[PDB]
RNA sequence: CGAAGCCCUCACGGGCAAUGUGGUGUCAGGGCUACCUCUCAUCAGCCGACCGUCUUCACGAAGUCUCUUGGAAUAGAGCGU
C-alpha cells in the first residue's frame, strides 16, 4: 500500500504470474525477498515481483525505488501465497525474480512495456 | 550459497520454513576470486574412571586369678597379660 503507486489489473496479474510459472520450468527464478534483492543490485533481474498483502510493508519497502534506479522493471501481485506457488513453492513469497526468462522472453517484454503504459 | 533443513508419528501422514529452515562465518576478521600447504585447533557426539573426600559396615589382641575391705571391686596389697 504505501509503496503501491498504481493499482494492476486481474488480467495483467494472470498473464505475469503464467509467464513466472514457465519461467521456472524453461528459464530460471529467484524466489524470496533477499535473493530478490540482490538480483536487481548485480543487475541478473529481468522482470521483478512483488506481493500487496506484506505484513510488515518494511520487508518489500525498497524495491520500488532500487528497481527504478537500476532500470529493472516491477509489477505487484495482490496475493503473496499466489505468487509463492507460481515460484513453485508450498509456502509464499514475498517477492521473485526472473533472472532470465527462458521461451517467455516476448511475454515479459510485453508485461514490462504495459507496466510503463500504467506508470 | 538458497530448500540442500527442522518438529511430530512405528508408519502412513501431518506441521514448520523464501518475512529464509539449512550450509558457510564470527578480529589469529570473515566472504568471494587465484593459488600453497595442511589438519589433530575448534564444534558436535560416543565411551567413561583411578585417587581422594564424606558416611556406613565386616574383622579385631590380652585376667574377670589370690588376700583384705565392701551391699557390690572398677579399691588396697600380691601375681599375670
Ligand atoms: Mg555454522
Ligand atoms: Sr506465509
Amino acid at each position: 500500500p504505501v509503496y503501491v503507486d498504481f493499482d494492476v489489473p486481474a488480467d495483467l496479474e494472470d498473464d505475469a504470474l503464467e509467464a513466472l510459472e514457465v519461467a521456472r520450468d524453461t528459464g530460471a527464478v529467484k524466489k524470496g525477498t533477499n535473493e530478490t534483492t540482490k538480483s536487481i543490485e548485480r543487475g541478473s533481474a529481468e522482470l521483478v515481483f512483488v506481493a500487496e498483502d506484506v505484513q510488515p510493508e518494511e520487508i518489500v519497502m525498497h524495491i520500488p525505488e532500487l528497481a527504478d534506479e537500476k532500470g529493472v522493471p516491477f509489477i505487484f501481485v495482490e496475493q503473496q501465497d499466489d505468487l509463492g506457488h507460481a515460484a513453485g513453492l508450498e509456502v509464499g513469497s514475498a517477492a521473485a525474480a526472473v533472472t532470465d526468462a527462458g521461451e517467455a522472453d516476448a511475454d515479459v517484454e510485453d508485461i514490462a512495456d504495459k507496466v510503463e503504459e500504467l506508470r
